[PDB]
RNA sequence: CCAUAGGUGCAAGAGGCGAACCAGGGGAACUGAAACAUCUAAGUACCCUGAGGAAAAGAAAUCAACCGAGAUUCCCUUAG
RNA sequence: AAUGGGUCAGCGACUUAUAUUCAGUGGCAAGCUUAACCGUAUAGGGUAGGCGUAGCGAAAGCGAGUCUUAAUAGGGCGU
RNA sequence: AACCCACUCCCGUUGAAAAGGUAGGGGAUGACUUGUGGAUCGGAGUGAAAGGCUAAUCAAGCUCGGAGAUAGCUGGUUCUCCUCGAAAGCUAUUUAGGUAGCGCCUCAUGUAUCACUCUGGGGGGUAGAGCACUGUUUCGGCUAGGGGGUCAUCCCGACUUACCAAACCGAUGCAAACUCCGAAUACCCAGAAGUGAGCAUGGGAGACACACGGCGGGUGCUAACGUCCGUCGUGAAA
RNA sequence: AUUAAAAACACAGCACUCUGCAAACACGAAAGUGGACGUAUAGGGUGUGACGCCUGCCCGGUGCCGGAAGGUUAAUUGAUGGGGUUAGCGCAAGCGAAGCUCUUGAUCGAAGCCCCGGUAAACGGCGGCCGUAACUAUAACGGUCCUAAGGUAGCGAAAUU
RNA sequence: AUCGCUGUGAAGAUGCAGUGUAUCCGCGGCUAGACGGAAAGACCCCGUGAACCUUUACUGUAGCUUUGCACUGGACUUUGAGCCUGCUUGUGUAGGAUAGGUGGGAGGCUUUGAAGCGUGGACGCCAGUUCGCGUGGAGCCAUCCUUGAAAUACCACCCUGGCAUGCUUGAGGUUCUAACUCUGGUCCGUAAUCCGGAUCGAGGACAGUGUAUGGUGGGCAGUUUGACUGGGGCGGUCUCCUCCUAAAGAGUAACGGAGGAGUACGAAGGUGCGCUCAGACCGGUCGGAAAUCGGUCGCAGAGUAUAAAGGCAAAAGCGCGCUUGACUGCGAGACAGACACGUCGAGCAGGUACGAAAGUAGGUCUUAGUGAUCCGGUGGUUCUGUAUGGAAGGGCCAUCGCUCAACGGAUAAAAGGUACUCCGGGGAUAACAGGCUGAUACCGCCCAAGAGUUCAUAUCGACGGCGGUGUUUGGCACCUCGAUGUCGGCUCAUCACAUCCUGGGGCUGAAGCCGGUCCCAAGGGUAUGGCUGUUCGCCAUUUAAAGUGGUACGCGAGCUGG
RNA sequence: UUGACGAUCAUAGAGCGUUGGAACCACCUGAUCCCUUCCCGAACUCAGAAGUGAAACGACGCAUCGCCGAUGGUAGUGUGGGGUCUCCCCAUGUGAGAGUAGGUCAUCGUCAAGCU
């Protein structure tokens, strides 16, 4: 369960942080979650915390 | 070879001692940290070299903010 | 049947200084008080400085309110 | 033999002596003994090496300074009276014989006679008891069972039932880590009568080595004035 | 020196190794002195200890000696990139020259180690399992297992059993 | 104003309780006691004590050694590299050749391109190319003449193979003298050969010395090396979860009995819609005790991501469709609790996913799956920004890297010895003796299967039970660490009786001599030697017999010291 | 005569036996059309009766299993005192579990609907 970052779609540097078992599923996820700057839901994506 | 070293003759000064004080040279450890290596203790103890009745330091290639203050030395605050 | 003391007479152990907190008793009182230093010197001057009379906030800042927050909602601290 | 040395016994141990004495021993022309004078020094000398000697001191002298070193460790702490009066528990610790917060004592300030001791509602799974579950146990029956004898078939039937043995019916016992059940007490909150001290903020501490006894328990050999807990009492401090 | 006189220390003898002279080595902040007014038949260090018969195998570990091919490897150099300021330009937003600076670090760098060999009178190390011969118990002989190699001569209930 | 004995008692009494004895006071002897006198125990444990030793503990250093920069020069050379210049070099499909090319030039008239055969050169992604033209001052490639991705002949810019030589510079090699060196020779100061100075001789840009840096370095130094512990050493254990001990509220110990964690999951989460287990049995193709299918009986005996406990029909269990509420700002109230951390949460506002709509969703049936502060690293952030304007550096918000796991974590960074030892303490704690206790011991006693030819009890007595003594192997840790001297021998002893000898005596498998066994009896006796430190033992020889225990395993202010 | 929704959770359960239609209810017919099946009109759904009370469902009977369950005694236990003291006894307050006598084939409420 390596840990990953989920950078927002819009311009803001707001992100979420979670973990993902890299070994079983290699591809990235596109979860739609809330954004505290634009005050509405957008979709997120990334990995690679550093 | 010249002429310096070197050697004599004279004049003037210094050398040694003393309790603390002052400026430089060299400079510990115990102990604190409830252990201990950075750090403290501490440039303190002690040890040398100078000088004076005091010494050192001093007359801006300094501080302040767009206002200004004009050498150093010492006490009281800023302030634990 | 653990320690100490042969008996007598002398001496022999919670102190000081500088900061600060709480109580007791006093002075002036939204104000109280001066340190060095001057001084015919225990008087007098000296109010620089300190504590108070208003807070909240990491800060700028705003103020009987202010901070967080999209907040004008709630809530923390304060009157 | 002088001389240098120190192998044995006894005496001495407040000695005559802070290392001797009386008897006996080893070397005694040499790696000898010794007189005078000099040289080597403190993490430093010397040493045919024992950690030996360096002024009766040596796994690093003696003396004066740093220095009234540091000591959760021992010992001691001095005149009278009056009111109140403990603890040897918990949590953490390079901690266990130290210390710090809460529990227990004291003196002030406040709010509350709060709050105790008597009577109404309330959960529980302990002693006991039980076998419905989980296990364990005895006998009897009826059997599955597989069979045990096996009648016994190249090799098949099934006689028999000598094997044993599920499972199921009936009687019968037992569990801290088993429950269809199930008290006494202890806890909570409410109601009142009488008699006699709760909460909160401040100052000051001491304690944190416990002892026995009764009633419930672990461990031990249901042994110890053994040892670790729960609760009441007495010592400590009568 | 003052509870231990020995089997302890010494020793003549033996071997190993370092030292070509302003020597190795020691004491000294340094000057210098010992060594030694000596010169490898000499001088330092380490072990064993007259004499007699002798001194076996293991170079993996650790140390010293020998070798450089290649790898890594120090300050020293500072290529390149990225960033600060601003002359300019832009309604603004922003891009931005030269200078000056702040980081980044390419190369350039020796011994050393890693490697490759030698040395055990250098520190050190020298195994197990079974089955086996006309009594045949026993094991000459035979398997197998592991290692850098698996204890020979001599001695043996011993200052060790 | 100082007796004995039996008890008690912080547990071995001249001083307590009970009861026996004793007229007051000396002198010579002896050493049983006064836990006798001397020495803050050295053995043993502790102290976040001290010394000095060891190494492969950690951090360093003396010393030795490598290379930069100084002191420090020229002469040639090999070789790297920058520099220059003029640059003349430029060969593949294919053009006549040849493409590094960008602008002028359409052709090019300096022997026109002299040609053209062949002249050498060096040349070659080779016959491909440049320069002499042998002749001789003689037309050429064709300027798209071609074709080729760009056409020549001519002027310009640069680059390349390199050509040369320069400019600088590194690295290596040789040589030279003038720096430095000489613990060489002979003059001088000097009557000295230390030290200078003069001159020859040797070495020579090396050696050596400063300063910066690598390596080696117990040669040397400052230091570290945990706790609980039925003594501490060895071993085991240090944090979190569930059950039992735990006494029907919470809580609650032991080196007390049993087990588990240091994670998984983008669906194993949300929501709507549906649906029920294991087992028993009988029927049924190659399975076959047991696969799939059908059926009746069931009444949770299954299941639950992961240990056990408590649960689960609105099923918290199973399937399918859409999805992201595994959301942001909060949070009245409480439960727990030394503190720091902790657990549950209605409701409000933002924006969402299901469902026709009420409504449900702030992760998973619940409880384990984890580590403060300081550091530093990365995204947002005007909040600050030391004259001013900016920046660097702070601050706040979000998030990453600790296993002294000794899990409230001493530091970025740590092992051992002491019989050479030392200081401060302790019977809060061990070894000797005492004390309480008897599992172990040793002495008995109850049932009696049996053998003893027959016959259980003349002698033994398996299987099992109930006691006594404190004698040895223990258990515990109450006394003593400002000292209670431990084993064997010598000397001297005293008491018990569970009797070795002698005395009296039931029974006998006792003919006689001898015996075996058990009751009564403590008066007197109760061996010399060999071997060992021995008590013990094993031997040789005796004797009426060579007893078993207590008395700090009697007895060191009585001796010895194996 | 029934049908819906509750109240109370076995003295309300299980088993056996009997019995009810054309009002209700259930089976039933067909899936064309809504709609459905990891295959199937089984279930789900739609248009619908004929036919039937068989099944199912309700009522009415049986204590055969189950379930409730007295009284008396007994176990244990709070406080005070005892004794022969790893266990019990006395005074006093409290008092099960198991078993016995026996019980149980439920009792209600709201509407629509059947004398009603």
């Amino acid at each position: 369960r390596e840990l990953i970052r989920l950078v927002s779609s819009a311009g803001t540097g707001h992100f979420y942080t979670t973990d993902k078992n890299k070994r079983t599923k290699p591809e990235k996820i596109e979860i739609k979650k809330y954004d505290p700057v634009v005050r509405q839901h957008v979709i997120y994506k990334e990995a690679k915390i550093k």
